């Protein structure tokens, strides 16, 4: 349990989108990837640079309602204002009513709560999203974190036929953490990789009977990973992955995961 | 189990609604909760004081084709009427092929079947809709439960900015039952609090690899419930639950999980 | 584990449709059922007949970009041609890396990529879909197996009223093949029978946790499955199953397992 401190800005980007960032003038959409160990409380010392109200809110993780991010806990930040955000976590362990405590563990997200409306709608559809992880100890940890958001029709807020595609090697493990916003549901679709359907993405051993999938249904806000070895059983090549709602995918709203070999060639694909 | 009788009532409401009840202008939407137990037997007299057929069909528990609750097996109830449905429980065990039998435990619902066309469009609409829980023995048993029921675009068909609202004390075993009914999609979120997604909304213990959600999609006909300890690791609060599907968010359709401390006070909120 | 090799065809149908069959003027909607145990190959001699480009793309299984049936990988096939797409399997097992590989066992399906679109939008309306089943070594095996597919508002692209129905006998062991194409989200439901949200859609035993569940929220290209004890607890009877979207349902979007006595009678 790390008492650890991280610096978060909201801006305005040159195209009018709105991001988190680590420093000033740095912000991403998605907002910078959060990791923390079960037991550990993160202090966001925040900064909204932007000329109208902002917050931060996030799913999963252990919060008082004054980091809830919120107009209902006074929990939002004005134009130009600063407040520190406290997320704790704790693992999972025997209550005295002989209850299982579930961990804070998982794949979670942050976002804005009163851009446009006192729901974030603004917000999330301008890009002020962002992962977290939470790992519990003796978790498996990847070569790579790569997020992909389904923000309404965008990936990412990228426009159609501009990724975002995410490169690796063969034998690599990849975790890929998938989060969902705005007004409709999907189905994420990866080719040529699957996953399992429960807290790691990944089968604990032979008695874990949780589905083996390669196409999720996701609705706003709902937050899933997983890992897989890329190219594992398929090889080397351009793995699309994608929405499959026939309407969204046919938008040109697809991105690639360019798995090559060992030498960094990739078979010969036409985007 | 246990054999368990009970009388409800089909009744017209206020505002077109329509819902049931344990006694005669005592309807709820939503409905009466229903708990059982596996094994478990309730015959369930029937009234429609209704001036339309009616009927009582329930997801999740055994029953025979004469209480489906529908036209199909002609078990709906003409106006002003009584039909006495029967709902069966079991246990989960073994087969005699030594394949497991799953057991009727879970977080299930009852509604209408035949108001307004012959899927309960129109019944389930104005409000005949409620929860049912069947239990297993040694199953963690709450200091309180709430339904919540995203019906179309309203919450226990209360209007915009309705609630509801449910209160507690900080450490309270608190249970919700969570129903979809209608048309629309939604994901169901609540602040400050989590649970597994699984039978009972809690890890079994370390083995139980269940993802741990605060948000859920939900559709038409979905039920799910779960535990939470109010405040646990978050404190007391007004701590909010609603749609996150932004428009359906947007449209004031929230509701609070009103968690005091046990001095009676909660954090002020706006 | 075994090689196996099988024929299948796209070809346009009667009414507008298309569809895949292992035999030319055979095509079904859904398409045949393509059964594999973990550790097989598949090795299909695909022959589009079809006047306009047509694949054959799988979820699940191992293939390589070859196989991939897509544009991208430029592995659909012409007007007239043929392709022998490979589709592998494997069991799980333990990695080197000490983490355990889930195997290709699963409710699957496979469909068209590329006719109407690069998503195969318009061949998957037109009926270029059909299930995949991959068995674990010990799993169950049903008396019978059944395909329900909601493809938009339709049913295994039926008319409205036009079923599926499926009939048993009490007792049987029935399996449900369940997959979701198109534009909208459905939740899938059936009357008198449950099953438990995992890969089988059965508890393994009394330390499964998975929901138990009798109603179901699917969208485009989800695919689950399970098995019933048909009239378990319940008896013989006309048991429907309907998407429980109202609107869906009300359209006349419904089938009946119908599920026999063992003298052949079910309640009228
Ligand atoms: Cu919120
Ligand atoms: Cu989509
Ligand atoms: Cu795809
Ligand atoms: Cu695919
Ligand atoms: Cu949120
Ligand atoms: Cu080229
Ligand atoms: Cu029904
Ligand atoms: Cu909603
Ligand atoms: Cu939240
Ligand atoms: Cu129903
Ligand atoms: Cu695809
Ligand atoms: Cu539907
Ligand atoms: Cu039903
Ligand atoms: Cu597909």
């Amino acid at each position: 349990g790390e008492v650890r401190r991280i610096k978060l800005y909201a801006e305005r980007l040159a195209d009018g989108q709105m991001g988190y960032g680590l420093e000033k003038g740095r912000a991403t959409i998605p907002g910078p990837l959060i990791e923390l160990n079960e037991g550990d409380t993160l202090h966001i010392e925040f900064e909204n640079t932007m000329d109208v109200r902002a917050s931060l809110h996030v799913h999963g993780l252990d919060y008082e309602v004054s980091s809830d991010g919120t107009t209902l806990n006074k929990s939002d930040v004005e134009p130009g204002g600063t407040r520190t955000y406290t997320w704790r976590t704790h693992a999972p362990g025997r209550r005295s009513d002989g209850t299982w405590r579930a961990g804070s563990a998982g794949y979670w997200h942050y976002h804005d709560h009163v851009v446009g409306t006192e729901h974030g709608t603004g917000g999330i559809r301008k890009g002020l999203y962002g992962p977290v992880i939470v790992r519990r100890k003796g978790d498996v940890l990847p070569d790579a974190t790569h997020t992909i958001v389904f923000n309404d029709m965008l990936i990412n807020n990228r426009p159609a036929h501009s990724g975002p595609n995410f490169e690796a090697t063969v034998g690599d493990r990849v975790e890929f953490v998938m989060i969902t916003h705005g007004e409709y549901y999907h189905t994420f679709h990866m080719h040529g990789h699957r996953w399992a359907d429960n807290r790691t993405g990944m089968l604990t051993g032979p008695d874990d009977p949780s589905q083996v999938v390669d196409n999720k249904i996701v609705g706003p806000a709902d937050s899933f990973g997983f890992q897989v070895i890329a190219g594992e059983g398929v090889g080397a090549g351009a793995w699309m992955y994608h929405c499959h709602v026939q309407s969204h995918s046919d938008m040109g709203f697809v991105g690639l995961f360019l798995v090559k070999k060992t030498d960094g060639t990739i078979p010969g694909y036409e985007p």
